[PDB]
Formats: structure tokens, sequence, C-alpha cells
């Protein structure tokens, strides 16, 4: 099997905007998470086709990953904080939908979400 294309990063048939959430979103969330010591399996899709794991896109038929996310920041494919936010949320459940909890990328994903939580936590509001 042949690994999927990736998600889309940009669509101009959307209308773009910049709001602070979404700055807030690339520039303190993206930006912490992608710069923890765990953050390396989730910063490009999978490449099912390296890791020779053919049964992976015969479950995540919803794939997501943060170098998609950060694509889809900077190139404003988001009109709502909530919808990045769902990418994020995307990503931590397909990984504890495939690997069985407590497996060592299962507990990885597990200390990203608690700092993802904690920095959505301090969201600037909304204009
Ligand atoms: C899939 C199921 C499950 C799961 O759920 N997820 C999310 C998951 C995801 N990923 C992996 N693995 C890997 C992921 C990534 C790599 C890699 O080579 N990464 C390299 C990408 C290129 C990198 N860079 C360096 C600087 N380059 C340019 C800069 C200098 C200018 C840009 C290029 C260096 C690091 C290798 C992996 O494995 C060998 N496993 C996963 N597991 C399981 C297998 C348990």
């Amino acid at each position: 099997s042949m690994n999927p294309p990736p998600p889309e990063t940009s669509n101009p048939n959307k209308p773009k905007r910049q709001t602070n959430q979404l700055q807030y979103l690339l520039r303190v969330v993206l930006k912490t998470l992608w710069k923890h010591q765990f953050a390396w399996p989730f910063q490009q899709p999978v490449d099912a086709v390296k890791l020779n794991l053919p049964d992976y896109y015969k479950i995540i038929k919803t794939p997501m990953d943060m170098g998609t996310i950060k694509k889809r920041l900077e190139n404003n494919y988001y009109w709502n904080a909530q919808e990045c936010i769902q990418d994020f949320n995307t990503m931590f459940t397909n990984c504890y939908i495939y690997n069985k909890p407590g497996d060592d990328i299962v507990l990885m994903a597990e200390a990203l979400e608690k700092l993802f939580l904690q920095k959505i936590n301090e969201l600037p509001t909304e204009e």
C-alpha cells in the first residue's frame, strides 16, 4: 500500500483572516509543542510505507500531524481557532486509537496533550 496524500494545507476558495487566537495558536501553542522532547513523531504525517505499517491508514482515516497544522496556520487555512484545536485533538486521538494505552508513543502524546491543554487554557480573548 501507498501512503495517502497528506492533508490539504491551503485552499484559495476559503475566506481567510488573522485573529489574535489563531496568532496565539501558532506563536505559542504550536511553538511550545514543536520544541518539546517528544514532538518529533508528531511533526509530520505518518509515513506508513517507511515505517512498514500497512494497517495504519486502514484504521486512521482522519490523519493529522503538527507539520500539517503549522502549514495550515501559516497559510490562514483556519477561520476559527476551534478548527485548529480540533486538528490537535484529532492528532492525539489518532495516536490513542492505533496504539495500546501505556505504549511509548502514547506516553509521548500524553505529555504533549497536557502542555497543549495548559496553553489552550491561556488562550486570549475573542477579538
Ligand atoms: C505510526 C504509529 C505510531 C504513531 O501513532 N505515530 C504518531 C508515529 C509517528 N511517527 C513514528 N515514527 C517516526 C517518526 C519520524 C521519524 C523521522 O525519521 N523523523 C525525521 C524527519 C526528518 C527530520 N528533519 C531534520 C531536519 N531537517 C531540515 C532542517 C535542517 C534544516 C528536516 C528533516 C529528522 C527526523 C521516524 C520515525 O520512526 C522511525 N512512529 C509512530 N508510531 C509507531 C511506529 C509506534
